[PDB]
Formats: C-alpha cells, structure tokens, sequence
RNA sequence: UCGACA
DNA sequence: ATGTCG
C-alpha cells in the first residue's frame, strides 16, 4: 500500500501525560498547518489523538472534502470508529477542559453523517506521520 | 504472560 | 514513566 498524499494528516502533542495536550492537522503532501488546538492544560495522549481526527472530520465536511484522514493511533482511529472515547482519565474538576472537548467531539460524531475512511499512518514504513510533534 | 499502537 | 487495544 502506498501514501495517499492527497489527504489530511492529524496528530497530537503533549508535555507530560497526562499533561498539556495539543494538536494539529496538516496537509499530508506540503505540511502546510491547516487546523492547530491551543494547548489544553490537563488530558491524555489519546484523548488528543481523538480530538484531532474528529476536528479533521469537521474541518474536511465542512469544506465538502471527500479526502481521507491520516492518524497514527490505532486508539483514536477505534474510538472515532465506534463514536465513543473510552478514556480513563479520572473525570474531575482538574480534566474538565479536556473531558467536555471529549464530550462535545463524540455528541459531533453522534449527530453528522460523513463517508472520510480515516487510516493508520503506517509509521514503520514511511517514517513520522507529517503533523507530528514529538521526538523520532 | 505478553504483544501492539501511541 | 503513562495512555489504551488485541
Ligand atoms: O459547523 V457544524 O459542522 O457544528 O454543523
Ligand atoms: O461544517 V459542519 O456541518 O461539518
Ligand atoms: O464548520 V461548520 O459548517
Ligand atoms: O454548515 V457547516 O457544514
Ligand atoms: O456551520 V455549522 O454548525
Ligand atoms: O453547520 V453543520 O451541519
Ligand atoms: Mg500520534
Ligand atoms: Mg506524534
């Protein structure tokens, strides 16, 4: 299988995790940074790979995009698959932040139809994904 | 008991 | 190290 370069590639980055939690979407064939999260205070690794691919499903239908979502985590890409975040961030006053941008994601995914095949970025084989953050 | 993706 | 799934 080859690199789908006309799509939209997502990834998240934190400080810690859990820890600040940000993320971004980018054009998988120049780089250019199409959508970037502000940094969240407080959530997971996952919860952000989630946001991220959800964002990237709402920015693509809205500019009636047919192109597909590139994500490297296979936890995100399940969570969107079945419209459900199962997160074990402890729900607190500390997460909240994170947890109502969770929530709001999923009530997103729950009330819009779309047909973007969201795929794992094999990244053994063609290296980072190309909205990364963190170290190689 | 891990293996895997982050 | 911690977050999650097969
Ligand atoms: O802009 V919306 O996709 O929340 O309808
Ligand atoms: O712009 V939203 O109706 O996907
Ligand atoms: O972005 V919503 O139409
Ligand atoms: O209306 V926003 O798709
Ligand atoms: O723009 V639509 O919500
Ligand atoms: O505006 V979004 O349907
Ligand atoms: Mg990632
Ligand atoms: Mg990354």
């Amino acid at each position: 299988e080859e690199i789908i370069w006309e799509s939209l590639s997502v990834d998240v980055g934190s400080q810690g995790n859990p820890g600040i939690v940000e993320y971004k979407g980018v054009d998988t064939k120049t780089g250019e940074v199409l959508f970037e999260r502000e940094p969240i205070p407080i959530g997971t690794n996952n919860m952000g790979e989630f946001l991220a691919i959800v964002h990237g499903l709402r920015y693509l239908k809205e500019r009636n995009s047919r192109k597909p979502i590139y994500s490297d985590s296979q936890t995100a890409i399940k969570w969107v698959k079945d419209k459900k975040a199962k997160s074990t961030l402890v729900r607190n006053e500390e997460t909240a932040l994170i947890w109502k941008l969770v929530d709001e994601a999923e009530e997103w995914l729950n009330t819009h139809t779309y047909e973007t095949p969201i795929l794992k970025w094999q990244t053994d084989k063609w290296g980072e994904i190309k909205a990364n953050y963190g170290r190689k």
